[PDB]
Protein backbone atom coordinates (compact mmCIF):
# COMPACT_ATOMS: atom_id res chain seq x y z
CA UNK A 1 0.00 0.00 0.00
CA UNK A 2 2.28 2.79 1.31
CA UNK A 3 6.12 3.32 1.72
CA UNK A 4 7.67 -0.19 2.13
CA UNK A 5 10.20 -1.63 4.39
CA UNK A 6 13.70 -2.64 2.44
CA UNK A 7 16.75 -3.88 4.18
CA UNK A 8 16.72 -6.14 6.80
CA UNK A 9 19.74 -8.07 5.80
CA UNK A 10 22.78 -6.85 7.20
CA UNK A 11 25.22 -6.50 9.54
CA UNK A 12 27.57 -3.79 8.25
CA UNK A 13 24.70 -2.26 7.28
CA UNK A 14 22.95 -3.28 10.27
CA UNK A 15 25.51 -2.73 12.78
CA UNK A 16 26.01 1.31 13.70
CA UNK A 17 21.45 0.83 13.48
CA UNK A 18 22.20 -1.04 16.22
CA UNK A 19 25.44 0.98 17.78
CA UNK A 20 22.58 4.12 17.96
CA UNK A 21 19.20 2.49 18.22
CA UNK A 22 20.35 0.46 21.58
CA UNK A 23 21.38 3.50 23.24
CA UNK A 24 20.11 6.79 23.18
CA UNK A 25 21.39 10.34 24.77
CA UNK A 26 18.91 12.63 27.33
CA UNK A 27 17.99 15.60 24.82
CA UNK A 28 16.24 17.43 28.09
CA UNK A 29 19.62 19.95 27.45
CA UNK A 30 19.80 19.45 23.96
CA UNK A 31 17.46 22.56 23.93
CA UNK A 32 19.48 24.55 25.68
CA UNK A 33 21.74 25.31 22.92
CA UNK A 34 18.72 25.25 21.15
CA UNK A 35 19.29 22.57 18.54
CA UNK A 36 16.00 21.79 19.72
CA UNK A 37 13.02 23.71 19.97
CA UNK A 38 10.95 25.42 23.05
CA UNK A 39 7.81 25.74 22.08
CA UNK A 40 7.41 22.26 20.75
CA UNK A 41 9.99 20.94 23.24
CA UNK A 42 7.99 17.88 24.59
CA UNK A 43 8.38 15.62 21.16
CA UNK A 44 12.11 15.90 20.53
CA UNK A 45 13.10 14.60 23.76
CA UNK A 46 10.43 11.83 23.66
CA UNK A 47 11.66 9.81 20.84
CA UNK A 48 12.14 6.66 23.20
CA UNK A 49 8.99 7.19 24.59
CA UNK A 50 6.96 7.72 21.33
CA UNK A 51 9.09 4.30 20.55
CA UNK A 52 6.47 2.17 22.36
CA UNK A 53 2.92 0.77 21.44
CA UNK A 54 0.04 2.30 22.42
CA UNK A 55 -3.28 3.99 21.22
CA UNK A 56 -2.54 10.13 9.79
CA UNK A 57 -0.23 11.22 12.57
CA UNK A 58 -0.13 13.97 15.55
CA UNK A 59 2.93 15.50 15.18
CA UNK A 60 3.68 16.54 11.38
CA UNK A 61 3.75 19.98 12.22
CA UNK A 62 6.91 20.52 14.87
CA UNK A 63 9.02 18.27 13.51
CA UNK A 64 9.95 20.66 10.02
CA UNK A 65 10.91 22.86 12.77
CA UNK A 66 13.84 20.75 13.92
CA UNK A 67 14.72 19.56 10.92
CA UNK A 68 15.24 23.04 9.59
CA UNK A 69 17.32 23.47 12.77
CA UNK A 70 19.31 20.52 11.94
CA UNK A 71 22.18 22.23 10.45
CA UNK A 72 25.10 20.81 12.05
CA UNK A 73 27.09 17.45 11.78
CA UNK A 74 26.63 15.05 14.51
CA UNK A 75 23.17 14.41 15.37
CA UNK A 76 22.57 14.13 11.54
CA UNK A 77 22.58 10.22 11.74
CA UNK A 78 21.02 9.54 14.96
CA UNK A 79 18.71 11.69 14.26
CA UNK A 80 18.26 9.83 10.35
CA UNK A 81 18.23 6.54 12.49
CA UNK A 82 14.89 7.81 14.74
CA UNK A 83 13.47 8.98 11.37
CA UNK A 84 14.45 5.06 9.63
CA UNK A 85 12.77 3.15 13.16
CA UNK A 86 9.55 5.47 13.46
CA UNK A 87 8.78 5.36 9.75
CA UNK A 88 9.42 1.31 9.56
CA UNK A 89 6.64 1.52 12.35
CA UNK A 90 2.95 0.58 10.59
CA UNK A 91 1.31 1.51 13.96
CA UNK A 92 2.28 5.23 13.29
CA UNK A 93 2.22 4.51 9.22
CA UNK A 94 3.78 6.59 6.39
CA UNK A 95 1.10 8.47 4.58
CA UNK A 96 2.99 11.60 5.94
CA UNK A 97 4.89 10.92 2.90
CA UNK A 98 2.13 12.55 1.04
CA UNK A 99 2.77 15.79 2.93
CA UNK A 100 6.10 15.72 2.85
CA UNK A 101 6.34 15.69 -1.18
CA UNK A 102 4.27 18.60 -1.99
CA UNK A 103 7.86 20.03 -2.37
CA UNK A 104 10.59 17.94 0.05
CA UNK A 105 12.82 20.43 1.42
CA UNK A 106 14.03 18.43 4.24
CA UNK A 107 16.08 16.50 2.08
CA UNK A 108 18.29 19.31 0.76
CA UNK A 109 19.97 20.50 4.06
CA UNK A 110 20.23 17.18 4.72
CA UNK A 111 22.14 16.31 0.83
CA UNK A 112 25.36 18.43 0.52
CA UNK A 113 26.99 16.87 2.83
CA UNK A 114 25.40 13.20 2.90
CA UNK A 115 27.01 11.18 0.26
CA UNK A 116 29.93 12.89 1.52
CA UNK A 117 32.09 13.75 5.20
CA UNK A 118 32.40 10.20 7.00
CA UNK A 119 31.19 6.86 6.26
CA UNK A 120 28.89 6.25 8.63
CA UNK A 121 27.51 9.80 8.27
CA UNK A 122 26.49 8.61 4.49
CA UNK A 123 26.04 4.90 5.54
CA UNK A 124 23.11 6.02 7.96
CA UNK A 125 21.74 8.91 5.71
CA UNK A 126 20.83 7.23 2.61
CA UNK A 127 18.46 4.85 3.87
CA UNK A 128 15.00 7.87 4.36
CA UNK A 129 16.97 9.37 1.67
CA UNK A 130 16.59 6.56 -1.06
CA UNK A 131 13.09 4.97 0.91
CA UNK A 132 11.11 7.89 0.66
CA UNK A 133 12.94 8.93 -2.85
CA UNK A 134 10.52 5.61 -4.03
CA UNK A 135 8.08 7.59 -3.32
CA UNK A 136 6.36 9.16 -6.53
CA UNK A 137 3.70 11.63 -5.57
CA UNK A 138 6.17 14.11 -7.01
CA UNK A 139 9.07 14.43 -8.85
CA UNK A 140 12.27 12.92 -7.58
CA UNK A 141 14.28 13.26 -10.63
CA UNK A 142 15.91 16.64 -9.73
CA UNK A 143 16.23 14.96 -6.05
CA UNK A 144 18.64 12.46 -7.24
CA UNK A 145 20.28 14.39 -10.21
CA UNK A 146 21.73 16.22 -6.57
CA UNK A 147 22.64 13.12 -4.89
CA UNK A 148 24.64 11.40 -8.29
CA UNK A 149 27.22 13.66 -8.40
CA UNK A 150 29.61 14.36 -5.30
CA UNK A 151 33.19 13.40 -4.23
CA UNK A 152 33.53 11.03 -1.04
CA UNK A 153 30.29 9.18 -2.13
CA UNK A 154 32.67 7.88 -5.25
CA UNK A 155 34.90 6.75 -2.54
CA UNK A 156 31.99 5.06 -0.47
CA UNK A 157 31.88 2.98 -4.31
CA UNK A 158 35.43 2.65 -4.20
CA UNK A 159 36.74 0.68 -1.35
CA UNK A 160 36.77 -2.43 -2.92
CA UNK A 161 39.32 -3.43 -0.44
CA UNK A 162 37.04 -3.45 2.37
CA UNK A 163 33.39 -3.87 1.05
CA UNK A 164 31.17 -2.61 3.28
CA UNK A 165 30.52 0.85 1.26
CA UNK A 166 29.56 -0.43 -2.24
CA UNK A 167 27.39 -3.00 -0.67
CA UNK A 168 24.96 -1.06 0.42
CA UNK A 169 25.33 2.06 -2.26
CA UNK A 170 24.41 -0.72 -4.83
CA UNK A 171 21.88 -2.61 -2.53
CA UNK A 172 19.90 0.64 -2.13
CA UNK A 173 20.40 1.31 -6.02
CA UNK A 174 19.02 -2.11 -6.75
CA UNK A 175 15.73 -0.83 -4.72
CA UNK A 176 16.13 2.61 -6.58
CA UNK A 177 16.73 1.93 -10.46
CA UNK A 178 13.43 -0.58 -10.61
CA UNK A 179 11.61 2.25 -11.70
CA UNK A 180 12.72 3.11 -15.52
CA UNK A 181 12.90 7.14 -14.69
CA UNK A 182 15.02 6.60 -11.92
CA UNK A 183 16.56 3.75 -14.42
CA UNK A 184 17.55 5.47 -17.26
CA UNK A 185 18.78 8.42 -16.22
CA UNK A 186 21.13 7.24 -13.69
CA UNK A 187 23.14 5.01 -15.77
CA UNK A 188 23.39 8.51 -17.70
CA UNK A 189 26.16 9.52 -15.04
CA UNK A 190 28.00 6.32 -13.88
CA UNK A 191 29.37 4.34 -17.34
CA UNK A 192 32.39 4.29 -15.15
CA UNK A 193 32.72 1.72 -12.08
CA UNK A 194 31.51 -1.09 -13.84
CA UNK A 195 34.93 -2.57 -12.33
CA UNK A 196 33.41 -2.36 -9.03
CA UNK A 197 31.50 -5.44 -10.73
CA UNK A 198 34.37 -6.88 -12.12
CA UNK A 199 36.23 -7.06 -8.73
CA UNK A 200 33.24 -7.98 -7.19
CA UNK A 201 33.34 -11.23 -9.52
CA UNK A 202 36.96 -11.08 -10.29
CA UNK A 203 38.14 -12.44 -7.05
CA UNK A 204 36.42 -16.13 -7.85
CA UNK A 205 39.43 -17.02 -9.89
CA UNK A 206 41.24 -18.50 -6.70
CA UNK A 207 39.08 -19.84 -4.01
CA UNK A 208 38.79 -22.57 -1.10
CA UNK A 209 35.58 -22.99 1.30
CA UNK A 210 36.72 -22.68 4.34
CA UNK A 211 39.38 -20.02 3.69
CA UNK A 212 39.55 -15.79 3.47
CA UNK A 213 38.75 -13.23 6.17
CA UNK A 214 34.54 -13.56 6.91
CA UNK A 215 32.80 -13.99 9.73
CA UNK A 216 28.71 -14.78 9.22
CA UNK A 217 30.27 -14.47 5.25
CA UNK A 218 26.84 -15.04 3.03
CA UNK A 219 23.97 -16.15 5.16
CA UNK A 220 23.16 -12.36 3.74
CA UNK A 221 26.00 -10.49 3.16
CA UNK A 222 29.10 -12.10 1.90
CA UNK A 223 27.65 -13.28 -1.84
CA UNK A 224 24.54 -11.36 -1.20
CA UNK A 225 26.90 -8.50 -2.40
CA UNK A 226 27.40 -10.47 -5.91
CA UNK A 227 23.26 -11.13 -5.82
CA UNK A 228 22.80 -7.11 -5.67
CA UNK A 229 25.89 -6.73 -8.31
CA UNK A 230 24.79 -9.01 -10.95
CA UNK A 231 21.08 -8.29 -10.33
CA UNK A 232 21.44 -4.81 -10.60
CA UNK A 233 23.39 -5.08 -13.48
CA UNK A 234 21.45 -7.04 -15.44
CA UNK A 235 18.21 -5.45 -14.29
CA UNK A 236 19.20 -2.11 -14.98
CA UNK A 237 20.06 -2.87 -19.18
CA UNK A 238 16.48 -3.41 -20.30
CA UNK A 239 16.04 -0.34 -22.20
CA UNK A 240 17.49 -1.59 -25.71
CA UNK A 241 20.06 0.91 -25.81
CA UNK A 242 21.70 0.12 -22.58
CA UNK A 243 23.14 -3.35 -23.59
CA UNK A 244 23.49 -1.81 -27.38
CA UNK A 245 26.22 0.61 -25.69
CA UNK A 246 27.83 -2.07 -23.21
CA UNK A 247 28.36 -4.70 -25.65
CA UNK A 248 30.53 -2.49 -27.89
CA UNK A 249 31.98 -0.61 -24.56
CA UNK A 250 33.73 -4.15 -22.86
CA UNK A 251 32.93 -7.20 -24.76
CA UNK A 252 35.61 -8.68 -23.18
CA UNK A 253 35.31 -8.03 -19.81
CA UNK A 254 31.73 -9.63 -20.26
CA UNK A 255 33.41 -12.45 -22.48
CA UNK A 256 34.53 -14.46 -19.45
CA UNK A 257 31.21 -13.69 -17.83
CA UNK A 258 30.35 -16.60 -18.73
CA UNK A 259 33.00 -17.72 -16.54
CA UNK A 260 30.44 -17.09 -13.95
CA UNK A 261 29.47 -20.82 -14.08
CA UNK A 262 31.95 -22.25 -15.88
CA UNK A 263 33.30 -24.08 -12.44
CA UNK A 264 31.17 -22.64 -9.31
CA UNK A 265 27.61 -21.70 -8.69
CA UNK A 266 25.04 -21.07 -5.81
CA UNK A 267 21.82 -21.25 -5.43
CA UNK A 268 20.17 -17.66 -6.73
CA UNK A 269 23.27 -17.39 -9.05
CA UNK A 270 21.82 -19.78 -11.63
CA UNK A 271 18.34 -18.03 -12.73
CA UNK A 272 20.63 -14.66 -13.65
CA UNK A 273 24.20 -15.62 -14.21
CA UNK A 274 24.00 -15.95 -18.15
CA UNK A 275 20.14 -14.51 -18.14
CA UNK A 276 21.89 -11.09 -19.26
CA UNK A 277 23.38 -12.68 -22.15
CA UNK A 278 19.93 -13.70 -22.79
CA UNK A 279 19.41 -10.09 -23.23
CA UNK A 280 22.72 -9.65 -24.89
CA UNK A 281 21.34 -11.74 -27.52
CA UNK A 282 17.46 -11.03 -27.75
CA UNK A 283 15.92 -10.32 -31.24
CA UNK A 284 14.95 -6.71 -29.82
CA UNK A 285 18.16 -4.62 -30.82
CA UNK A 286 20.53 -3.52 -32.50
CA UNK A 287 23.40 -6.18 -33.26
CA UNK A 288 21.02 -8.47 -31.26
CA UNK A 289 22.76 -11.26 -34.38
CA UNK A 290 26.35 -9.68 -35.23
CA UNK A 291 28.69 -10.00 -31.99
CA UNK A 292 27.90 -13.10 -30.12
CA UNK A 293 30.17 -14.90 -33.18
CA UNK A 294 33.04 -13.63 -30.64
CA UNK A 295 31.36 -14.86 -28.22
CA UNK A 296 31.39 -18.49 -29.21
CA UNK A 297 34.88 -18.44 -31.36
CA UNK A 298 37.04 -17.59 -28.47
CA UNK A 299 34.69 -19.72 -25.81
CA UNK A 300 34.33 -22.89 -27.22
CA UNK A 301 32.44 -24.06 -24.22
CA UNK A 302 29.21 -24.64 -26.50
CA UNK A 303 29.75 -28.45 -25.69
CA UNK A 304 30.35 -27.93 -22.00
CA UNK A 305 27.58 -25.06 -22.35
CA UNK A 306 25.18 -27.46 -23.22
CA UNK A 307 26.54 -29.82 -20.28
CA UNK A 308 25.49 -27.21 -17.91
CA UNK A 309 21.89 -27.98 -19.03
CA UNK A 310 21.77 -31.45 -18.35
CA UNK A 311 22.26 -31.78 -14.56
CA UNK A 312 18.46 -30.89 -13.66
CA UNK A 313 18.11 -28.07 -10.99
CA UNK A 314 15.27 -27.63 -8.86
CA UNK A 315 13.60 -24.79 -10.91
CA UNK A 316 11.29 -24.58 -13.92
CA UNK A 317 12.31 -20.88 -14.04
CA UNK A 318 15.67 -21.46 -16.15
CA UNK A 319 15.02 -24.55 -18.19
CA UNK A 320 13.39 -22.83 -20.89
CA UNK A 321 15.56 -20.04 -21.44
CA UNK A 322 18.62 -22.21 -21.20
CA UNK A 323 17.43 -24.33 -23.61
CA UNK A 324 16.33 -21.44 -25.73
CA UNK A 325 20.01 -20.11 -25.43
CA UNK A 326 21.20 -23.52 -27.14
CA UNK A 327 19.30 -23.63 -30.04
CA UNK A 328 19.61 -20.36 -30.74
CA UNK A 329 23.32 -20.97 -30.63
CA UNK A 330 23.09 -23.65 -33.25
CA UNK A 331 20.77 -22.80 -35.81
CA UNK A 332 23.28 -19.78 -36.98
CA UNK A 333 26.70 -21.31 -36.60
CA UNK A 334 25.66 -24.47 -38.77
CA UNK A 335 24.03 -22.12 -40.97
CA UNK A 336 27.11 -20.39 -40.96
CA UNK A 337 27.66 -20.12 -44.99
CA UNK A 338 30.63 -21.72 -45.25
CA UNK A 339 32.18 -21.11 -49.03
CA UNK A 340 30.46 -17.95 -49.33
CA UNK A 341 32.36 -16.92 -45.94
CA UNK A 342 35.49 -19.20 -46.93
CA UNK A 343 35.83 -17.54 -49.91
CA UNK A 344 35.08 -13.96 -49.11
CA UNK A 345 37.52 -14.19 -45.73
CA UNK A 346 39.91 -16.02 -48.25
CA UNK A 347 39.92 -12.75 -50.84
CA UNK A 348 40.19 -10.90 -48.07
CA UNK A 349 43.68 -12.18 -47.83
CA UNK A 350 43.48 -11.78 -43.63
CA UNK A 351 42.74 -14.96 -41.61
CA UNK A 352 41.91 -16.29 -38.53
CA UNK A 353 41.90 -20.21 -37.57
CA UNK A 354 38.02 -19.91 -38.57
CA UNK A 355 37.54 -23.49 -36.75
CA UNK A 356 33.83 -23.60 -38.88
CA UNK A 357 35.79 -24.89 -41.93
CA UNK A 358 37.18 -28.02 -40.32
CA UNK A 359 34.15 -28.67 -38.67
CA UNK A 360 33.59 -29.91 -42.02
CA UNK A 361 30.64 -32.86 -42.43
CA UNK A 362 28.14 -30.16 -44.03
CA UNK A 363 31.17 -28.36 -45.68
CA UNK A 364 31.84 -31.77 -47.38
CA UNK A 365 28.50 -32.27 -48.15
CA UNK A 366 28.85 -30.02 -50.79
CA UNK A 367 32.55 -29.55 -51.46
CA UNK A 368 31.90 -30.92 -55.19
CA UNK A 369 30.90 -27.11 -56.09
CA UNK A 370 34.57 -26.63 -54.56
CA UNK A 371 35.58 -28.87 -57.01
CA UNK A 372 33.33 -26.74 -59.22
CA UNK A 373 35.36 -24.06 -58.02
CA UNK A 374 38.28 -25.81 -58.20
CA UNK A 375 39.86 -23.94 -55.89
CA UNK A 376 42.90 -22.27 -57.93
CA UNK A 377 42.90 -19.54 -54.85
CA UNK A 378 44.15 -22.28 -52.90
CA UNK A 379 46.75 -22.71 -55.66
CA UNK A 380 47.45 -19.26 -54.12
CA UNK A 381 47.27 -20.48 -50.98
CA UNK A 382 49.89 -22.61 -51.61
CA UNK A 383 51.83 -19.47 -52.33
CA UNK A 384 50.56 -18.03 -49.37
CA UNK A 385 52.66 -21.33 -47.93
CA UNK A 386 55.49 -21.02 -48.87
CA UNK A 387 55.88 -17.88 -46.25
CA UNK A 388 54.45 -17.74 -42.94
CA UNK A 389 54.27 -16.04 -39.97
CA UNK A 390 50.90 -16.19 -38.35
CA UNK A 391 50.90 -19.25 -36.91
CA UNK A 392 47.25 -19.55 -37.40
CA UNK A 393 47.27 -19.12 -41.28
CA UNK A 394 50.27 -21.43 -41.04
CA UNK A 395 48.52 -24.22 -39.32
CA UNK A 396 45.36 -23.76 -41.03
CA UNK A 397 47.40 -24.45 -44.61
CA UNK A 398 48.49 -27.90 -43.33
CA UNK A 399 44.55 -28.18 -42.37
CA UNK A 400 42.69 -26.90 -45.33
CA UNK A 401 45.46 -29.65 -47.09
CA UNK A 402 44.36 -32.12 -45.17
CA UNK A 403 40.32 -31.95 -45.34
CA UNK A 404 40.57 -34.08 -47.98
CA UNK A 405 40.41 -37.38 -45.48
CA UNK A 406 36.76 -36.93 -45.89
CA UNK A 407 36.85 -35.72 -50.29
CA UNK A 408 36.92 -38.57 -52.40
CA UNK A 409 39.94 -39.24 -54.48
CA UNK A 410 39.07 -37.13 -57.37
CA UNK A 411 40.95 -34.43 -56.04
CA UNK A 412 43.83 -37.05 -55.80
CA UNK A 413 44.82 -36.04 -59.57
CA UNK A 414 44.58 -32.06 -59.24
CA UNK A 415 46.65 -32.41 -56.04
CA UNK A 416 48.65 -34.40 -58.66
CA UNK A 417 49.55 -30.95 -59.87
CA UNK A 418 51.38 -30.91 -56.50
CA UNK A 419 52.84 -33.82 -54.61
CA UNK A 420 56.69 -32.72 -54.82
CA UNK A 421 56.95 -34.77 -51.40
CA UNK A 422 59.51 -32.44 -49.80
CA UNK A 423 57.65 -29.42 -49.74
CA UNK A 424 55.41 -30.33 -46.78
CA UNK A 425 58.27 -32.84 -45.53
CA UNK A 426 60.80 -29.43 -44.69
CA UNK A 427 57.35 -28.40 -43.21
CA UNK A 428 57.09 -31.36 -40.89
CA UNK A 429 60.68 -29.92 -40.29
CA UNK A 430 58.69 -27.23 -38.87
CA UNK A 431 58.20 -28.76 -36.05
CA UNK A 432 56.48 -26.15 -33.45
CA UNK A 433 54.12 -28.67 -31.57
CA UNK A 434 51.06 -25.91 -31.84
CA UNK A 435 50.74 -26.40 -35.71
CA UNK A 436 52.64 -29.68 -35.67
CA UNK A 437 50.21 -31.56 -33.63
CA UNK A 438 48.02 -31.53 -37.40
CA UNK A 439 51.11 -31.15 -39.52
CA UNK A 440 51.56 -35.03 -38.51
CA UNK A 441 47.90 -35.17 -39.60
CA UNK A 442 49.19 -33.03 -43.01
CA UNK A 443 52.45 -34.91 -43.71
CA UNK A 444 50.86 -38.34 -42.64
CA UNK A 445 47.36 -37.77 -45.33
CA UNK A 446 49.17 -38.82 -48.71
CA UNK A 447 50.20 -42.46 -47.54
CA UNK A 448 46.81 -43.74 -45.70
CA UNK A 449 44.99 -42.10 -48.53
CA UNK A 450 47.29 -44.36 -50.66
CA UNK A 451 45.26 -46.75 -48.29
CA UNK A 452 42.13 -44.86 -48.64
Amino acid sequence: MGATKILMDSTHFNEIRSIIRSRSVAWDALARSEELSEIDASTAKALESILVKKNNGKTLIPLIHLLSTSDNEDCKKSVQNLIAELLSSDKYGDDTVKFFQEDPKQLEQLFDVSLKGDFQTVLISGFNVVSLLVQNGLHNVKLVEKLLKNNNLINILQNIEQMDTCYVCIRLLQELAVIPEYRDVIWLHEKKFMPTLFKILQRATDSQLATRIVATNSNHLGIQLQYHSLLLIWLLTFNPVFANELVQKYLSDFLDLLKLVKITIKEKVSRLCISIILQCCSTRVKQHKKVIKQLLLLGNALPTVQSLSERKYSDEELRQDISNLKEILENEYQELTSFDEYSSELKSGRLEWSPVHKSEKFWRENAVRLNEKNYELLKILTKLLEVSDDPQVLAVAAHDVGEYVRHYPRGKRVIEQLGGKQLVMNHMHHEDQQVRYNALLAVQKLMVHNWE
